[PDB]
């Protein structure tokens, strides 16, 4: 019965832990919506078509 | 007659062994509970995801 009471804190950890990469993850969805976008930025410049002020 | 008179003595004593007996018990089912609690505080301390306030 104790090792079966003792479980409980053995659930909350796991329970922390799936909260951990949840906020890993937002953050993660965050960062590659940026990355999409700065790649779009540095393949605009790479053009040498562009006036100085664009790039 | 003397001994079968004299054994009230022994159901006497008899008797104050299983009540001290009693109170051992009484005093070890707390000290059980105790320790099942302790056990659960050690092992949700020992994770590492902890900040230092839970801790």
């Amino acid at each position: 019965s104790a090792t079966a009471n003792s479980m409980n804190a053995v659930k909350d950890s796991l329970q922390r832990g799936q909260s951990t990469i949840d906020v890993a993850l937002a953050a993660g969805d965050t960062i590659t919506d940026l990355l999409g976008k700065m790649k779009e930025k540095a393949l605009a410049a790479s053009d040498t078509s562009l006036n100085t002020a664009s790039f």
